[PDB]
């Protein structure tokens, strides 16, 4: 078997364009070039690394290499070149290097290397070294037999690069990042996948890449897979209509309606009509984006916040300080660069206690289609020396996975104390990682620190820095009649589910003036409607079970003014 | 037909219809919309649950010539037998293909995966794009199969809890050539079989056949019993007798009775055989009534509105709009009568009750830790509505104010994961339950989550006295009048459902000590005639009681 190469070709990935090029420079010229290398009398062999996060698609741009090429391709995977018998894994990996140097050229993808040659110096097994001395001496023989016309290149894959052994790690003569897609990344292949098939005009591929902040390649391979299911979706459901109308028959059983009908399409089976063309719409594509799970979502995801600006009441001058600092540089970019503005990383929220300053925050990821991070307070600081920064370094690297980014901590009051005074030593030991964290990215990392504070007057003046944590904004508390417009979006949708009800619009306003409901914000006023409404439903169970034991029905969920009126008297602010 | 013999899987159709029957018969479809359909059908159950039933199902009902594919079917030429089914299948478009036991020949097994993956390639790329075939499989596990495999096949379907017709109609196929009276009712059998599989089902019929052949057993016993005269001919035990009997007649055949396998035989077999799949499997709707649990208005009122009023009306809540909480948490006293507050919800929900025992779950395993979670989850979702009872929910995730055990922080994030994917109308409910809120981790206890911490109060005087007269009941005057007014002491009110227990075998203590001292006594000085008397009067549960000191 000469193993030949597949059908991968490059027309199916995208959005690797600056790795790719490096490739055309690396790994083509000495393959079809080595006729050069014959006539310099110039051996040139060499060893390509592509290192990066799983499901980047680094085995499809392996085989579309090897297709592109058409010489000769021996993939090797870790697991099946390892034997039980001590001594012939080593023998394996010897013919697959001597069929590599015979068959020339070649290319081989030694696909996981991480799962093959470990740590010597951890390796008591004598065979996980055996196999990193096998490769050292395979790299030579690759060196050295080759017939100086047509030289072989090796290509390595893997996800952890430091898990490499320095010796086999450093054979691989370039490594190459394929980190997460970008925007442009993104949409590209979001397009090139959506090659074959027939698009609505209406599909725009930009606010596709738009929404998708930390998806992989491999995940938008399964969105555009989910959205073709739901485009098939409108499909089955007129055929099963055109199978009703077309064979009624009334019913040739009396089991179920999808059985009833699957008798019926297994009836016709020969019979065959002609199928409506359609267009993959629009609202499918974001209809798919619950269907498929992003990759980055179990690593503190915390998925962009649904609460929009409506749940906060007026701070009109804040929100345009907001959309000013950081919605705008996110939003424009450019015309922002356009001016030379570099984007403030921090900005300071102060004022009274922690009522509802989270949902200003969720209010700026959400304006800014950004993923938001946030932090249970003080949760931090722990009684080990080295694992109160750890946390807080990983917050950033996690950040830098997902960009952009939200990171927004909760009662920085607790964790970044006034270090002038020469009081507390562990405290000083994180603040001086926050201060370096956020001296290293600020420009065009994307990742946008949010205080959260009420005594910002005793925080230290090294975070208020500008640049840091610089820009402080003094967040205060709607007032009654903002409440008014609170009410009605919260109430508005969230119920709004069939004159005879018991909305009351009125009664909203005469609640929004309640003596007893001056301490309260957008998070206070929700939590009061869930606790009025869980009163509502209460009183609801309560009635159901007494007038019916002595069965009309499930009455009403009318709401009516007694639920607010001991939600209010059972609700305590702050 | 297909489907009239396999009923009840509605569910299984319905999700099989467009990732089946589209590409197989209208593959045309896909040809105006210009896209490859290359999919593998991930099917799990239990052997017997019908998979190979549905299989040829479908294929009696695509009417297409198909090929008859399982694990003992098919060191390479196997795999050249695959590569001529797989050839002639792409080239023979449309076609259906499906290989049974999927997971014994995808473990020879590794270049039968590599055939397999080489083969949907080419499927993937010779296909006429009009015309395609689809690899069908079954497997009885799912984690069996390649992890390869398990990216590519990313097409599901559940085959959950049997339903009452399946299992009817699948214990009548099992039932062909049996030779069968006319009393069988297969309608009650079903009704009565919540917690059995198909396997279970096979069991439950060898066990019937087993216990109907009892009794051509013991006729030809007694029969041999009344030939032969002088009372016995082995006085070593009853089965040895009964073999040597059957011994020496041998050769004397008689007219077995064509005997037919009833109803009542049945009955009998379904008592004997319980395997449940499990420890307990989904432990079938509880009996325990309100009236079992004591008192706990305001927490029966309260786990009314947490959790059963979720159960019952799913769509009420909705029109209120208040996602149902994830579930409950249970604290106070040790776990006296916890499982007794959980099987009453269970009940009045008319729910599956599945219940785990706190540090059993995690064992030496840490990849599986996880996975032991997760399936928990998956089969509750299969089996929903339904609710997960976790008592002693500190054995699980304690408070980690220092996250150093990476394979507890591999559990607790996992268990939050799935916890918190199916809260809201998928019908599954975990119940927490422990002793002390303050040990349980923190991301747990806020809104969302299992945040709603119930304290479960102690029993009351009444409830005191039904707790002793069981016990009491079990050690053997009975004298309940006087366990009344033991109940209701004041030195005992600082009791528990433990405490009771340990109170009455002090008093048997001191019941047995002035046993021995009239022992001693009346053999000695008023022989040895044991006179040995267990009646327990009110001066042992006093002395007990003045002995005993309440818990904390």
């Amino acid at each position: 078997d000469r193993t030949p190469p597949t059908k991968v070709s490059i027309l199916d990935i995208a959005g690797v364009d600056d790795t790719l090029q490096r490739l055309l420079k690396e790994v083509w010229f000495p393959l079809r070039g080595g006729e050069a290398c014959e006539k310099m009398g110039y051996r040139y062999d060499n060893g390509v690394l592509l290192h990066g996060p799983s499901g980047c698609g680094k085995t499809t741009l392996a085989h579309a290499i090897a297709g592109s090429i058409g010489v000769a391709f021996i993939p090797v995977s870790a697991p099946s070149v390892i034997g039980g018998t001590s001594g012939e894994s080593e023998k394996n990996i010897r013919d697959v290097f001597d069929e590599a140097i015979r068959l020339a050229p070649c290319l081989i993808f030694l696909d996981e290397i991480d799962a093959i040659a470990g740590r010597r110096e951890s390796a008591n097994k004598g065979m996980e070294s055996r196999i990193v001395a096998e490769i050292m001496n395979g790299m030579d023989r690759i060196r050295q037999n080759t017939p100086l016309g047509k030289n072989v290149v090796v290509l390595a894959a893997t996800n952890r690069p430091e898990f490499l052994d320095p010796a086999i790690r450093r054979r691989f003569s370039v490594e190459i990042d394929m980190g997460m897609p970008s925007e442009r990344a993104r949409e590209q292949i979001l397009r090139s996948l959506t090659r074959d098939l027939s698009l609505a005009d209406d599909i725009n591929f930009k606010e596709l890449a738009k929404m998708t902040p930390g998806y992989v390649g491999s995940d938008l391979q399964y969105v555009v897979k989910a959205a073709v299911s739901e485009s098939f979706q409108a499909n089955i459901d007129s055929l099963l209509a055109q199978a009703r109308a077309k064979h009624p028959a009334d019913h040739l059983a009396n089991v179920s309606q999808p059985q009833r009908d699957w008798l019926l399409l297994e009836a016709h089976r020969d019979e065959e009509v002609s199928w409506p063309s359609t267009k993959i719409t629009m609202e499918q594509f974001r209809k798919a984006v619950s269907l498929v799970q992003p990759a980055s979502k179990r690593e503190g995801f915390s998925t962009i916040p649904d609460t929009t600006w409506s749940h906060v009441g007026a701070l009109e001058d804040v929100r345009k300080k907001l959309e000013m600092s950081i919605i705008g540089p996110i939003k424009n970019p450019e015309l922002f660069t356009r001016v030379g503005i570099k984007p403030a990383a921090g900005i300071l929220l102060w004022g009274p206690p922690g009522c509802g300053k989270t949902l200003v925050a969720k209010a700026v990821a959400n304006e800014s289609k950004a993923n938001f991070i946030s932090i249970k307070g003080p949760e931090l600081l722990n009684k080990y020396v080295g694992e109160s920064e750890r946390a807080v370094r990983q917050l950033f690297s996690r950040a830098k996975s997902s960009a952009p980014c939200i990171l927004f901590f909760d009662q920085m009051d607790a964790l970044v104390p006034r270090r002038d005074d020469s009081l507390s030593d562990a405290s000083a030991r994180v603040v001086n990682t926050l201060l370096t964290e956020l001296d290293g990215v600020g420009d065009r990392s994307g990742i946008y620190v949010i205080g959260a504070t009420n005594r910002p007057d005793m925080i230290d003046e090294a975070i208020r820095r500008p640049g840091r944590l610089g820009t402080s904004i003094y967040v205060g508390l709607p007032s009654a009649e903002d409440r008014v417009k609170i009410l009605k979006t919260l109430y508005r949708n969230t119920v709004k589910a069939p004159q005879h009800q018991g909305t009351t619009d009125a009664d909203l306003e005469k609640v929004a003036l309640d003596l007893r409901c001056t301490g309260f914000s957008g998070a206070d006023l929700g939590n009061l409607m869930q606790a009025a409404a869980q009163a509502c439903l209460e009183r609801v169970y309560t009635q159901r079970q007494q007038k019916r034991k002595e069965e009309e029905e499930e009455i009403e969920p009318v709401i009516t003014m007694e639920d607010w009126e001991k939600a209010l008297n059972e609700v305590k602010p702050s």
